[PDB]
Parts: structure tokens; C-alpha cells; sequence
């Protein structure tokens, strides 16, 4: 199943091709939205958007 970028709209073949793509645009993922799968390298960052789920 195409696997595709909400953000900038290119689909790939596999999750981790996915994931790598959306590694790719911030240089690495570390966390994820919990929720949406939102990659961020700052927790912080990522709370600031985890809160927007729970704020
Ligand atoms: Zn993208
Ligand atoms: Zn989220």
C-alpha cells in the first residue's frame, strides 16, 4: 500500500521508506507523535505537538 508523505505528498513503498523520507526532511527522526507518527528530533518540539493532541 503507498505508503506517502502527508506533508509534502510523495508515496512510498514501505513504512521505513516513509519513515526515512520524513527522516530525511528534519535530517533524522528520532521521536514520533505518538498519535500521528510525526517524526521530531526535539521531544519538546515533538510535546509542543503531542499537546496539540491533548491540549
Ligand atoms: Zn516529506
Ligand atoms: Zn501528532
Amino acid at each position: 500500500k503507498p505508503y506517502g508523505c502527508e506533508e509534502c505528498g510523495k508515496s512510498y513503498r514501505l513504512i521505513s521508506l516513509l519513515n526515512l523520507h520524513k527522516k530525511r526532511h528534519s535530517g533524522e527522526a528520532r521521536y514520533r507523535c505518538e498519535d500521528c507518527g510525526k517524526l521530531f528530533t526535539t521531544s519538546g518540539n515533538l510535546k509542543r505537538h503531542q499537546l496539540v493532541h491533548s491540549g
